[PDB]
């Protein structure tokens, strides 16, 4: 390996070897049918709401997530980069396919597949990502840095769909070697959203754009019909030329062929034919090919770019509504710009590199904190573009101000915005971008008083419920199944409606955002005050028994939606008593003196009883009224966590929360596998795991690292990160279960997983704050 020192990969990098088999991958532990996509996976490519391409560490563009809300594996096996090279005094060279694999049918029978084992890896370090291809074969060595734009405080590079791959190559040998790099892509309008004759009509077309001191050539591929539909819209390869390289090309191959009419070209000498040719397709599948072909004498190093754009401008919901995605904002909404967007890339990729740069050097400079963290933080943020993001500008017929925002809590799950789970997910979205986080919330707001008296099956008990109570905050924003943003409340597990959590949960989102963001967005608090007022109010309601606290109803009121409190719990009493608080200086800050004293005398009621009723000399209860009431909950004070982001100061005590954190890290944690794969939901007294629910006996990635983030700003900096790297290991490391850019919810002891993709494990921005 001589191209490493040629290029700048982080030692933080997320790697894997290329054609690595892993041999301890874990698995779905529910009983009912659940997304599996095996440990073969990588990094996606694509901006915010733009649909998203997961290229996988073997080389394929493998995860697709270009139809909003779905999530779809499959190699398209005609998209790839490929290698000739040709030793100068050989008769002959080799070409060889990027791609650790080969069809499982005859098409492209043609073409060199199975890249060899041990012959270069992988590495991640999200937006970027790399490859290196180090082959005894292969005597020039080349690598690729492929990424998008995604820049935080930036709303429009971030929302573009396309994806630059910066190739350099380097001669370590003694002879002028011969090379060619070529992209194929395959013209894959109708790959999803045309319910028949999906591939007819699509055509291919090669752009020769030539202006002093740049060339790029670029095919784009379309089709005929000028239909504005999900399915139609353009797909665009290509490059720049740079001094020292020739640009070839071939405008049209079959896909669903042997793939020779390319592939006899490319392999004697690393040159296509040039032939332009824009004769639509009736029934076979079709592509196009972009090479690079140079001589490199001993010792030279070139660098090449090339990029991939996809013009999609619709997106359609399983409930009928079409939406523009945001970044047609920039390019309009015709559908015909796939080219505009890969020329912007060509010429503009070495500032957005310095601008990612720019952003992750704080934390990649810091050399206290351990790479394996590093690795996490940044890596975790795949799921921002990768979790069914929704960003609209504009309803297709129909303009407004704003530009509403949706990530999905998980596609198993396919619910947008899970209040309950963004709690804890939505903190990059607050430190990072801002302008959507506070979207979001005036989203939930406007919601507060929505009324739908129609009635669903509630799934856990065959019960009818209503749909939206007045003053209840919505569980989610819909379904992609359905209509996101319109038709709240997809969730019917549980009747969201009588949750514990989800009152309490939005009106400390809403502080947060306002206290993350500099304490200066009065606006914002006066957008959201009227809803956090009645949300409070309609949670005080719940109060049974007057002492001050709602009650948790000997069902799964909450986040944990099959695991059971009754009275009061340690869980839902310390998020009641930190909103309380917060809606205090809310108040405070806004001029609502009676607002204030009635928040403040309802805290202080509910602090005392809090208090006597839960803590036990060691650690706060579970709750007041269960069987395994005396359970050690590692969640028990998220309301305490939030106070300390939220600076809201102690609502317990400072000596009783640091002996719960410290019986956390003992029990959740270090009785759990030895402290190596996260804390455990609840455990008994006794030391032995709670067996109340499934829920009690799972690790949950994101409560752990929020549980981290508490126990850093308590000062117990070795148990935060000890805890947290138990979740690192699990999910990245060789000995764990081969979930990397699938984090899950949760797992059980065994390792296996219950829903891969989540937004939950976010959270660990939270360490961050
Ligand atoms: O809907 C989201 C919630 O799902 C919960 O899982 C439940 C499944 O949604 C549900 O389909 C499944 O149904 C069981 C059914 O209860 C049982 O009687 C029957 O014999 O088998 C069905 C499955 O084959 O129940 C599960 C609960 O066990 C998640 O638990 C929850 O976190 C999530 O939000
Ligand atoms: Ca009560």
């Amino acid at each position: 390996d001589k191209i490493s020192h040629k290029i700048d990969i982080p030692d933080s990098a997320w790697t894997i070897g290329i054609g690595e088999k892993f041999k301890n991958a874990g698995h779905p532990n529910v009983k009912y049918p659940m997304i599996d996509d095996s440990y073969v996976q990588g990094a996606p490519l694509g901006g915010f709401g733009a649909g998203t391409i997961g290229r996988t560490y073997n080389g394929g563009f493998s995860r697709w997530h270009l139809e909003i809300g779905k999530n779809k594996y499959t190699t398209v096996y005609a998209n790839q980069f490929s290698v000739f090279q040709k030793v100068e005094g050989n008769k002959d060279g080799v070409a060889q396919v990027l791609y650790a694999g080969e069809p499982e049918n005859g098409y492209l029978s043609s073409w060199k597949w199975d890249y060899p084992k041990e012959s270069g890896m992988y590495y991640a370090l999200y937006p970027n990502s790399w490859y290196t291809y180090t082959n005894k074969d292969l005597p020039v060595q080349l690598a690729v840095k492929q990424f998008s734009p995604i820049i935080p405080y930036n709303y429009k590079e971030t929302s573009y769909p396309v994806a630059v791959f910066k190739w350099t190559a380097y001669n370590p040998t003694n002879k002028n070697v011969d090379v060619s790099i070529m992209f194929t892509w395959q013209n894959m309008i109708g790959f999803f959203g045309k319910q028949v004759n999906v591939n007819s009509g699509n055509f291919n077309k090669i752009i020769k754009d030539k202006s002093k001191d740049s060339e790029i050539v670029a095919a784009v591929m379309g089709n005929i019909s000028n239909d504005n539909e999900e399915w139609n819209g353009e797909y665009s390869i290509g490059v720049k030329k740079v001094p020292g390289v020739d640009i070839s090309y071939k405008a049209k191959f079959v896909t669903t062929g042997d793939g020779s009419d390319l592939w006899h070209e490319f392999s004697k000498n690393g040159i296509l034919d040039n032939k332009d040719d824009e004769t639509p397709t009736k029934q076979d599948g079709i592509g196009s090919a972009i090479a690079v072909n140079f001589k490199l004498q001993p010792g030279q190093t070139i660098e090449v770019p090339f990029a991939l754009s996809w013009d999609l401008p619709i997106m359609k919901f399983g409930g009928g509504d079409k939406w523009y995605k945001m970044y047609t904002k920039y390019f309009g909404k015709n559908g015909k710009n796939s080219f505009a967007i890969l020329k912007e890339a060509l010429n503009n990729y070495q500032k957005w590199e310095k601008m990612i740069d720019d952003w992750q050097k704080p934390i990649l400079s810091n050399k206290s904190k351990p790479d394996w963290y590093k690795t996490a933080l940044f890596n975790e943020l795949y799921y921002l573009a990768d979790g069914g993001t929704a960003w609209e500008n504009g309803k297709v017929g129909e303009k407004r101000t704003n530009n509403m925002f949706g990530l999905l809590g998980c596609f198993d799950y396919n619910y947008y915005e899970t209040l309950d789970v963004r709690f804890y997910g939505s903190f990059p979205l607050v430190m990072l971008w801002p302008d959507i986080e506070k979207q979001v919330m005036r989203q939930f707001a406007d919601t507060i008083n929505v009324q739908d008296s129609s009635e669903f099956k509630v799934g856990s008990n065959g019960a009818m419920a209503v749909k939206k109570v007045q003053g209840m905050i919505p569980h989610d924003l819909g379904s992609s199944y359905a209509l996101p943003w319109i038709k709240i409340n997809a969730y019917d597990w549980q009747n969201p409606n009588i949750w514990k959590d989800l009152n309490s949960k939005y009106v400390l989102l809403v502080y947060r955002d306002y206290v993350l963001t500099g304490k200066t967005d009065k606006e914002f608090l006066k957008y959201t005050w009227k809803s956090v007022k009645t949300a409070l109010d309609k949670l005080k309601e719940m109060d049974k028994d007057n002492d001050g606290i709602p009650d948790n109803e000997g069902i799964p009121d909450q986040t944990y939606d099959t695991w059971s409190m009754k009275g009061t719990s340690a869980y839902c009493g310390s998020l009641w008593l930190a909103a309380l608080k917060a809606a205090q200086e809310i108040g405070k800050v806004l001029k609502d003196n009676e607002a204030y004293i009635k928040y403040n005398e309802w805290y202080k009621i509910a602090q005392q009883n809090f208090e006597k009723e839960l803590w036990n000399g060691e650690y706060y209860n579970f709750d007041t009224e269960s069987d395994h009431k005396d359970s050690i909950m590692a969640d028990q004070l998220a309301g305490q966590w939030y106070a300390d982001i939220l600076r809201l100061g102690d609502i317990l005590p400072k000596d009783h929360v640091q002996k719960a954190l410290k019986k956390i890290y003992e029990f959740n944690v270090m009785k759990f596998e030895n402290g190596k794969m996260g804390a455990v939901n609840g455990m008994r007294p006794d030391g032995i795991v709670d067996e109340s629910d499934i829920q009690a006996q799972e690790v949950w990635t994101g409560v752990t690292y929020a549980l981290a983030s508490f126990m850093k700003y308590r000062g117990m900096t070795e148990e935060a990160y000890n805890t947290a790297y138990g979740v690192y290991k699990m999910t990245y490391d060789k000995s764990g279960k081969g979930y990397w850019f699938r984090t899950p919810e949760a797992w059980t002891k065994d390792g296996n997983y219950r829903a891969s993709m989540y937004m939950r494990p976010l959270s660990i921005w939270s360490m961050e704050v």
